[PDB]
């Protein structure tokens, strides 16, 4: 239903840190973090800015503050921290700061784009995977879960993958966030069906020889037969950090939510 110039425009990033508006967001409430935490915290960014896979105008930008004072010192729970970083953004930010489930909201305006402040900590969690500790971040939610998360590992393999596959495993995600976004605003499927980390890993685990350089239909349709015959036959996929199991016990996320996602991603696109 789509020429292959279609897919090449939808694989394109939209927002990245390039932009002047994320750039004044980071900029903004990276000072007000400062004055109350010092150096304290590390301060980067994670989620699509970071990998960049931004098919959406003026996107939130994700920007994680991690409390690690006792981890990496200068050369208290988590409901204090919390409450303290919605202190620090409240002071600057006033009533454009709004507390959510997992993060702390700085709303955006005409100069800046709006931003999903995420407090945590360190967090170390031994992977069977690779028989190695390895170290992300962890924080707790309203609803009162432990969510970690491995952002570097992410952010590392990710990039190397689409460094082997003539870059197309990160045009592939774009493409395949662009389709939900258009299955969830045409009512097909729920805005919570997949999520763009359960699309990256989807795509990922996609064998590099199935992306054929200058061939972005044909890739989208390798791409979109691999995950759905995977899923129907049971496999282990990891997720992009390579150090745990994509299905695994911790996630509500099923291979029957890919299955259906990919049907639906087919049945749109005219395959
Ligand atoms: N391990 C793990 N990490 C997650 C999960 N959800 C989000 N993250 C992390 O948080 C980052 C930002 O989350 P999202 O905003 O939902 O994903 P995104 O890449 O920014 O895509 P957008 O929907 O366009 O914002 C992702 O890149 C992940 O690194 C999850 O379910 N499991
Ligand atoms: N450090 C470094 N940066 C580079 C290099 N080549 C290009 N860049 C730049 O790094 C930034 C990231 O570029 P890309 O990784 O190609 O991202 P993109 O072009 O927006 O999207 P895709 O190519 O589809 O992944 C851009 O500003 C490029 O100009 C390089 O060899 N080394
Ligand atoms: N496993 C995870 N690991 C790291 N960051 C996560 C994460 N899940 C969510 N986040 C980060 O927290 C931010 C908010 O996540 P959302 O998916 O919007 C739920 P919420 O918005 O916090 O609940 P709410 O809207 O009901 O208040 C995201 O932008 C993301 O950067
Ligand atoms: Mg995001």
């Amino acid at each position: 239903n789509f020429s292959e110039q279609q897919l090449i425009n939808w694989s394109r990033p939209v927002s990245t840190t390039e932009d002047l508006k994320c750039q004044n967001a980071i900029t903004q409430i990276t000072a007000a973090l400062r004055a109350k935490f010092g150096n304290r915290v590390t301060i980067f960014l994670q989620g699509s800015y970071r990998n960049n896979t931004n098919v959406r105008q003026n996107s939130d930008v994700d920007i994680v503050m991690r409390y690690d004072d006792a981890f990496y010192p200068d050369l208290y729970n988590f409901d204090e921290l919390k409450a303290d970083t919605e202190e620090a953004l409240r002071n600057v930010f006033t009533t454009s700061v709004e507390r959510k489930n997992k993060c702390i909201q700085v709303n955006g305006n005409s100069n800046r784009i709006t931003a999903d402040v995420i407090p945590c900590f360190v967090l170390k969690r031994f992977s069977t995977l690779q028989s190695v500790e390895a170290e992300g971040i962890k924080f707790y939610s309203d609803d009162n879960k432990e969510i970690i998360s491995f952002p570097e590992q992410h952010y590392s393999n990710g990039t190397e993958k689409t460094n082997q596959t003539y870059r197309l495993y990160k045009r592939m995600v774009r493409i395949l966030k662009v389709v939900n976004y258009r299955l969830i605003d045409d009512g097909e499927i729920a805005d919570n069906l997949v999520s763009s980390f359960f699309i990256e890993c989807l795509v990922y685990n996609v064998p590099n020889n199935q992306f054929i350089s200058g061939n972005y239909t044909q890739t989208l349709r390798n791409v979109i037969v691999k995950i759905y015959e995977d899923m129907k036959n049971n496999a282990d996929y990891t997720e992009v950090n390579r150090l745990f199991w994509l299905f695994s016990n911790r996630s509500p996320r099923t291979r029957q939510d890919a299955l259906g996602f990919m049907q639906k991603c087919w049945n749109y696109l005219g395959y």
